[PDB]
């Protein structure tokens, strides 16, 4: 066990997707592995092991923000032998031609958070995917009949932000989505010798005030999984 | 409801204590808080209202982490009436002198956080607890003879640091407790226009591992508990 | 000596109280302490030790800025066994409802130097008051029936300030008064192991000029030298 | 005609090719391109356009350093309608296993230099190149028998650097290759909505040391050039 | 009269020397100007105006540090119609070469303060002297038979610094010696659009301790007064 | 030989002139120098060494930034045994008293590199050229009807740089030419113990818009020349 996980080496496959929410790490258990047996319940932060067309794969929250998920990053990789995070979340859109329901593939991904200059010497560290996980994803999607954009998200410290300037500056920039997990997720992946890849659907836009219909949000959402997983069998080969 | 809470105006009181744990959020309820009811699982982030002799009390985690704590207590204050927010934490020392189960009170709290530096125009805004607050908790703690040491906390985006040297600076300014949240509750609060406070409870030693068993983690959290609460009662007064 | 202090260890009781005006440090010796003796006069930095109803207490300017009042407090730190520092001072107003003349007690101070960073590997350090200090001060304030408000200070660098928007930004966060030392007080005394305080009355309102008396500056003025003399005689006990 | 760019609209092909070393962009043009015409001069940074396998194709130096740089591509895409830039240079490696003459791709580019905090608000934005453009010269590179790598470059502002430690940051993060111009490129293609990619072969270790010979290097440089070109022709798909 | 400084125009000179010591003010219009009259004494910070071979010139003190210096060299400049500082100091040495009782020019100067940041949009604000005041400087030591020495000093926030490596970057890079003043009144110079100069005398070395005898030291103090009076002189013409 | 440059010591003199331009050395060794014999010529960078007077001169290009004259700087003075370099350049004026074709002499260099943070442990080095220098060049020109300015330039690391306000900021600090290259040429300079100063001609008005002929230009450019040279013989006594 480490300070945020019970469990112990094995428990984990070498590859575990992550939402934000451990109740939706529940929901892709159930609805996406088969034999998912609970591995870890510490803080409510809900992990679980199964199997997706006979291969081993962990889901597990990661909570809010990048605090949160460098810890439980940090902890399967040095511990419990995970070599793959696949962040699977929602991000707020600032780009117009970016729609509710759009895939977005964070292949780098800004941030406002401190974290990887103290990492790099109060210099700037690329907080970047890896490349063959990001590849896999672009395939398993066009597989699928999803096209996903491929670009940068902004990994956000404050949801609730004082700087309405920022989105501007990141519209102008090009950022695809909002959250709050990627930059850091990246980090802790460069530090400790593994890989990430951080997928994530619209869940609104801050531009243009709008919503779906639940069914199809449902459904953009479950793709998004399909991706990450069909994207673990891609990268397996 | 707010995007992280599923509660309306009135569902909480008018002072939160929050644990980051929302597990302990629940032990909280079920051990101090009298007809104690559920008001928020979104997220697994329980939530619960009841009464602590006769006064309406309410206990939510926040999660870990600087954004995590930042976004629960923002939603509680803009959206529920919440006045006064409580921490009542964990935290590692790097002091000596300072004991596994120490009761610590943080009256300002440093951080290598970006978060108060986007706020205040890139200079230092020092994060300060209220004055009142604190006083209520040291004179709650003098009334049941606890020990409680009063000065800054050290707020860490990264539990797993890549700066152990940065330790050593922490010690040599007085440091009394490591934890991950109280610099940006502070921040919340001052934004928005509350008041709040963070205790912990000394549960490692940066330096020296220190062990403690399950019945010891339970006395010292419970005599934290009762000078948050018994300090609401003071400010009442 | 010290390279700006020509006194010997002993001539200095153990706390000194500072104004920045070493003519107002003249006027307190003169009037509030009993057989006033001036031990400090390099640079004119005037500074005396008498009695106050028994106590010996030292009183010294020291000058306006960070950089000034921290090369005074170090000295007595390090060569003259002084263990308390109670700035007594003037300081600006941002916020509308606190009034010219009204005494400011400064638990914490921001600043817009870089010292405490210089310190604290270029993150936030919390600049705080000793707290049982500002609780004496507090009680004593009480005691004799004056008004004090207990919050952060702003220590500016730059009197004429080429920003005066940040001022918007301290009002917002709720800064009680602008002077141009606390901060850095409070960083020497952390740094050299001695304990700090900094009371201040609204000399003016840096928004509406509101012009006073010499009449109701002395008492008020005097208010705040009996607050800090008494609150020595309170953390005495 | 721009200011440093005496051409009109239609001179420049849609794609440029650009080397640091304003010398090679004949050798590329002669060497490569058919029925090439000479179409700038000034400043001796002499450009070209002609045709690779049909398709019209340019090819101009970008002088050393990220200033540099950034006025060609800049100007080239404001002015001449430029889409792709792809930078073709040299760069030295950190890492053990990366070797004399291995092939290396940016996706991500970090840097010491100050111009995408300037952009950005003095937040982190990641410098990234385009993914299609990426895959599109590992997928050149594998059709060729050349297998390169993925990943972060390191755009260094002082060649000569004084802080030899931020070397073994730069191995520790996993920094594929040194050079001084990706950033900076990535930088003003997210500027200017436009899209970039930066191909580098190793020509040094810099902490170890050992030759090649000018045979094998000339051999090195046309495969690097032969990569961008086939890479373009896939991107037309 | 303004905030510090309680005299009317006309009162100074056009020209100000100013030392650090307020008492150093007194004894420079006692030994070098005629006629001598005080102007200002608030805070003790006297302030003198007298002739010195006919031309009218002030003497007045301005504390210790940047934000004491600004103060007075602001409001002399836009309330006193004052059009040239010139600060006349001591400063300790790095550099081997450089001795006890060189006369030391700073025709620039560099700063651990954060006021020229704050004014230049956290750029690097180049502080300079104004060159015309630098060149009569070295012309009037020459007549004078003193050889000084032009180059950068360093303008320290802090006497007594934590950071005793910035010693050996201020040696490397030829900072010719260590005062707290110089980088502020030409930060301030610029803003408000006069003049400065700072001059000071060698009174210790950070590398070689070790002292003349004051009669010798005296000499050369007295020595860059002549050079200050004697440059304005040239000045004029 | 070094890098950069495929040259032996004592191929180049000891004083080296510097355009940006590469185009401009030949120029400047065909026109001004005597027997003048070509020393380098790798990236194109052509060099050449010749007397002026009797006295050994050498002329090469530096290239566009701070970056490339670092490199060419650096490599001169570490193993050509270079003491002086003088850039000759042009610049664009943000101030409505500086003309079109004015000559401006750089005393200092604003920036908003980073390469002096670098340098420096992140304080504010002044970047400044060689007293010597500076007074020699003023005095060259005079002698030949020439009025130059002294003042600070500002190196920009982007000539197209979004932010625009920044040259309201540098009209206000006094700023007399943007360049590109100066702040960098002196933070070597001081690294490496040699001798710097930049000279620009004004070949634009950042803020107005206007135009000069050729003939002008090449009157004004070959003005600058003769003012660097006659102010090397100067130095020499
Ligand atoms: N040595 C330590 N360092 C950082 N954070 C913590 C904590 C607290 O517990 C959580 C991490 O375990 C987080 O919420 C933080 O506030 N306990 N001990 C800590
Ligand atoms: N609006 C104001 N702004 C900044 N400082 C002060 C002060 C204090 O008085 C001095 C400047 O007058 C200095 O020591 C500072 O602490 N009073 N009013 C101030």
């Amino acid at each position: 066990a480490t300070p945020h996980i019970n469990a112990e080496m094995g428990d984990f496959a070498d590859v575990v997707l992550m939402p934000g929410d451990p109740l939706r790490a529940k929901y892709i258990a159930e609805t996406f592995l088969e034999d998912a047996r609970e591995v870890n319940n510490v803080r409510g932060m809900l992990g679980f092991t199964g199997t997706y067309k006979g291969r081993k794969i962990s889901v597990m929250g990661h909570g809010m923000g990048i605090p949160s998920c460098s810890i439980y990053t940090k902890e399967l990789i040095t511990d419990f032998g995970v070599k793959k995070i696949i962040r699977v979340g929602s991000c707020g859109a600032v780009l117009p031609h970016v729609k509710l329901r759009d895939v977005v593939i964070g292949m780098g991904a800004c941030t406002d958070s401190k974290v990887n200059r103290i990492r790099f010497k109060d210099h700037d560290f690329a907080a970047i995917a890896d490349f063959d996980m990001v590849r896999n994803a672009v395939d398993a999607a066009k597989a699928l009949g999803i096209d996903a954009r491929v670009g940068n998200l902004f990994s956000a410290d404050l949801f609730w932000s004082p700087d309405g300037e920022m989105f501007d500056v990141m519209e102008k920039y090009g950022i695809l989505g909002v959250e709050m997990e990627a930059a850091g997720i990246y980090g802790v992946a460069a530090e400790f010798g593994a890989k990430a890849l951080t997928i994530c659907t619209v869940s609104d836009h801050i531009r243009t005030h709008e919503q779906t219909t639940a069914a199809e949000r449902q459904t953009t959402f479950n793709d998004m999984i399909k991706i990450a997983l069909e994207s673990v069998l891609l990268g397996d080969k």
